[PDB]
């Protein structure tokens, strides 16, 4: 019912990716922000290290865009690996492209 | 000095991509917005013109994210062409992959 910035949830906003892998890219960006603190200027490095992460645990190349505020987005018709989800108050856009 | 919504500027952020195609891209933007009046739920297919535009004219394959915000993102130590405008009070990225 209430949480705040310590034991805030992830929240899947959309995704085409397999339950195991949200789980793992989730997890994995919740320690990424927990480590830097959550700081603003450190989101570049957090958004780097998810893309690096993905790369080596499920090929290349994927990109990673994390924010505040809304968004609209468009890479492909065709089916790509991508999620989309908030933890607090920063979005984390993450797909692969061929 | 001072504009409003319609007689607003481009601001350009960050680029990579040559002087003649930032002004390519950033007037398609601005008639893109204008067209749709400028509304939300018309952004995801700006976001696609603007996807479909530079895949034709600069060759494949772009991807195009449009938000309002603040915005941290990572795809490449290598080169690639990148923009990074705003129009009022939209955040275009584009970028190129390989």
């Amino acid at each position: 019912h209430h949480v705040d910035d310590d034991d805030k949830m992830i929240e899947m906003i959309a995704t085409t990716m397999s339950v195991p892998r949200q789980v793992e890219v989730t997890e994995k960006f919740k320690s990424l922000v927990t480590a830097h603190n959550g700081k603003d200027e450190e989101m570049k490095d957090v958004a780097q290290d998810m893309k690096n992460y993905m790369d080596e645990k499920y090929g290349r190349v994927w990109q990673c865009v994390i924010l505040t505020g809304s968004y609209w987005m468009h890479f492909s018709h065709e089916p790509f690996l991508s999620i989309q989800f908030r933890y607090g108050r920063h979005i984390c856009l993450a797909w692969r492209t061929p």
